């Protein structure tokens, strides 16, 4: 699909038998979404960007469904305002700007 | 032109005459810049982040070129950890998102 930027770019996921709306970020390194559990180990990770920092647990090797296209990757949990969808998974579905 | 994400889309923005290095942004609202000089009256804004909020002047009808794209819009300048493009100008230069 080719998503305007008018508005955020919105999308449903679907990650953890949840479903849930995230923001493609092509700004964000990384996935990042609201506090969740999620299967696996984890290792702490510090995140910064306007305003500063917030501290996530990190989860690799996690399957997400983003817009019907399966992707597998790490996944940031913590305090974040929205929930983000960053490179590490845009890149796996195939997303990119063009103009 | 074509970007994929495998790395930050980083590109080259011009803007008081001079060249700057900028992140094409979909999940920024707005277009932020390092601390930098511009004319004309600017006006209070806050962005609101992934740490928290910052404080930001906002300046309008700012000529910047993109990629050398041409666009003339509102720019705001503070505090941020990197110049970035967002929505606004993303739109006036025709990027869109796309898999
Ligand atoms: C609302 O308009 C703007 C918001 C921002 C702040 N911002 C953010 O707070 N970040 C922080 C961030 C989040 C996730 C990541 O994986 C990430 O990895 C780099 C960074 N960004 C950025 O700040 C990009 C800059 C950057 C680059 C390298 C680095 O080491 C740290 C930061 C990405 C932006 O898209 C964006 C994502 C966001 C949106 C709403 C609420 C909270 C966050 C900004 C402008 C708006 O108009």
């Amino acid at each position: 699909p080719q998503i305007t930027l008018w508005q955020r770019p919105l999308v449903t996921i679907k990650i953890g038998g949840q479903l849930k709306e995230a923001l493609l970020d092509t700004g964000a390194d990384d996935t990042v979404l609201e506090e969740m559990s999620l299967p696996g180990r984890w290792k702490p990770k510090m995140i910064g960007g306007i305003g500063g920092f917030i501290k996530v647990r990190q989860y690799d090797q996690i399957l997400i469904e983003i817009c019907g296209h399966k992707a597998i990757g790490t996944v940031l949990v913590g305090p974040t305002p929205v929930n983000i969808i960053g490179r590490n998974l845009l890149t796996q579905i195939g997303c990119t700007l063009n103009f």
